[PDB]
């Protein structure tokens, strides 16, 4: 407990292309790079020679594979795979150090789901069985890993932004990795991992939205997102805000809508003219609330160019790598609930810090919720 010293550092990844952890398919063990993925619940992986991939699970060469006679057909708002499932015998080389069972999917066609140039090969969905895809008869990896083993129900991420790196801690967490405090915030149904947001301040001013808005039609946390998306109409008030409180340099209008990258000569981007962005969630206790506050180093994307990653979303609030590169964050499983604390890693200046803070006092909290 609290000390996992195998497991830092045991995540890679570069700019825009996710953070990937080694896992070990098959007997003998295959080895694959897999994404991070807290915003699903399949384990997928690439099992043809697409040309995109390093390396691919070679079903024939495992003795221990079993097919389940299944074919699973996944398409998202942009990309698809299909696949065969079956199980086979995984474990994480630096990761506990135990061997399970789990259902796998071999990915033998895809459309815009690899990246050309990213080094991982497959997709490790760490939500819950009911977004599972054929259905959630299909036990996700987490699930079937804490049924088999005396790995605890908990696991942990630290993801340190731009080649970039991190730690997913599993079965604990590792105090190092943090600093202060952790804070919690309630799992508010096990699918996705859903948080209830009670409040958004930019600079330390409100929206002032009604709070309902900022949970349309769900917010949750996913490591398998880069950006922080917001509803259509919080992400108009917010964009409203900071353009407000930068107003002492003026950007294209395409800038704040993704579409256009910004460049300031090396060394010289001014993120004092950017404000911070703070969220408060729902906290432990009935009228309770704590705060995480992230940094322009966070929403201002290197690609000196950088992208603006706060963007509109039809799906609820994705509080993506923009917000998880500036905490550690916990996935506390067997208590239905998210911890933050400010991580070790996170990029900051002389002057700012990424923050968690509270308790602070917000009422009518559920009433956040949408149903
Ligand atoms: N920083 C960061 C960073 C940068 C890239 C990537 C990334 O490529 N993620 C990715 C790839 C393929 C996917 F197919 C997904 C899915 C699979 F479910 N997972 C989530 N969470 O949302 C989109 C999605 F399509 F639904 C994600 N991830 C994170
Ligand atoms: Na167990
Ligand atoms: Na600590």
């Amino acid at each position: 407990r609290g000390s996992f010293v195998e497991m830092v550092d045991n995540l890679r990844g570069k700019s825009g292309q996710g953070y990937y952890v080694e896992m070990t398919v098959g007997s003998p063990p295959q080895t694959l790079n897999i994404l991070v993925d807290t915003g699903s619940s399949n384990f997928a992986v690439g099992a043809a020679p697409h040309p995109f991939l390093h390396r691919y699970y070679q079903r024939q060469l495992s003795s221990t594979y079993r097919d389940l006679r299944k074919g699973v057909y996944v398409p998202y708002t942009q990309g698809k795979w299909e696949g065969e499932l079956g199980t086979d015998l995984v474990s994480i080389p630096h990761g506990p150090n135990v061997t399970v069972r789990a259902n796998i999917a071999a990915i033998t066609e895809s459309d815009k789901f690899f990246i050309n140039g990213s080094n991982w090969e497959g997709i490790l969905g760490l939500a819950y069985a009911e977004i599972a895809r054929p259905d959630d008869s299909l036990e996700p990896f987490f699930d079937s890993l804490v049924k088999q083993t005396h790995v605890p129900n908990l696991f942990s991420l630290q993801l340190c932004g731009a080649s970039v790196g991190g730690s997913m801690i599993i079965g604990g967490i590792d105090h190092s990795l943090y600093t202060g405090s952790l804070w919690y915030t309630p799992i508010r149904r096990e699918w996705y991992y859903e948080v209830i947001i009670v409040r958004v301040e930019i600079n330390g001013q409100d929206l002032k939205m009604d709070c309902k808005e900022y949970n349309y039609d769900k917010s949750i946390v996913d490591s398998g997102t880069t950006n922080l998306r917001l509803p259509k109409k919080v992400f108009e008030a917010a964009v409203a805000s900071i353009k407000a409180a930068s107003s002492t340099e003026k950007f294209p209008d395409g800038f704040w809508l993704g579409e256009q990258l910004v460049c300031w000569q090396a060394g010289t981007t001014p993120w004092n003219i950017f404000p911070v962005i703070s969220l408060y969630l729902m906290g432990e206790v009935t009228n309770q609330s704590f705060r995480i506050t992230i940094l322009p180093q966070q929403y201002l994307r290197p690609v000196d160019c950088y992208k603006f990653a706060i963007s509109q979303s039809s799906t609820g609030t994705v509080m993506g790598a923009v917000i998880m590169e500036g905490f550690y964050v916990v996935f506390d499983r067997a208590r239905k609930r998210i911890g933050f604390a400010v991580s070790a890693c996170h990029v900051h200046d002389e002057f700012r810090t990424a923050a968690v803070e509270g308790p602070f006092v917000t009422l009518d909290m559920e009433d956040c919720g949408y149903n």
